[PDB]
């Protein structure tokens, strides 16, 4: 794999559902790709005047692609008001842009 060659490397995460006043705390594996892989090259655009954006760099980072599906239902406090919620977890992604 790819992945660990920029950033993003086998990372995994445990989120799962949150809904009304409830969450759900199934069992969830998710990767965090968050990294950098783009050209540091700053772009000045201040026309003059420099305050809106700034050469602080450009934001790049790891892009996801295709996520595992996740059925769990999100539990209350007792347990009376659970309901069902899917969730797309980027199971595989690449570090792009």
């Amino acid at each position: 794999k790819d992945v660990s060659e920029y950033s993003c490397r086998e990372l995994h995460y445990t989120r799962f559902l949150t809904d009304g006043p409830c969450r759900s705390a199934k069992p969830v594996t998710e990767l965090v790709c968050s990294g950098q892989c783009g050209p540091a090259r700053l772009l000045p655009n201040a026309i003059g005047r420099v305050k809106w954006w700034r050469p602080n760099g450009p934001d790049f980072r790891c892009i996801p692609d295709r996520y595992r599906a996740q059925r769990v239902q999100l539990l209350c406090p007792g347990g009376a008001a659970p309901r069902s919620r899917k969730v797309r977890l980027v199971a595989s992604c690449k570090c792009k842009r």
